[PDB]
């Protein structure tokens, strides 16, 4: 599944609700710590619509547990990410993924 560990607290009031656009900065790492992607590198926040499944399961379930402003670590088992196949060119087979996610805003 997805384990969510707080790095720094959010507002403790406002969580992502189904259908909202969730706006974050993230860095994604393999379990050995090698970075594979960051929205900070693109200088552009990442947005996704909660419930639309435009992101992996562990993001849908994990980021929903964050309150606005919060920074957390999400640790995601392969079955809640890209599984046995992994993802061509970026994610190895059977990869547990760790993401640093800061929840910036909801729209
Ligand atoms: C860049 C957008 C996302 C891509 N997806 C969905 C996705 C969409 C297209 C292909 C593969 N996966 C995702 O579900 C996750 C979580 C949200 C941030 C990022 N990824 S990611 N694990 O950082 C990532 C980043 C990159 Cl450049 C490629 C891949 Cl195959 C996966």
């Amino acid at each position: 599944g997805v384990q969510v560990e707080t790095i720094s607290p959010g507002d403790g009031r406002t969580f992502p609700k189904r259908g909202q656009t969730v706006v974050v900065h993230y860095t994604g790492m393999l379990e050995d710590g090698k970075k594979f992607d960051s929205s900070r590198d693109r200088n552009k926040p990442f947005k996704f619509m909660l419930g639309k499944q435009e992101v992996i399961r562990g993001w849908e379930e994990g980021v929903a547990q964050m309150s606005v402003g919060q920074r957390a670590k999400l640790t995601i088992s392969p079955d809640y990410a890209y599984g046995a196949t992994g993802h061509p060119g970026i994610i190895p087979p059977h990869a547990t993924l760790v993401f640093d996610v800061e929840l910036l805003k909801l729209e």
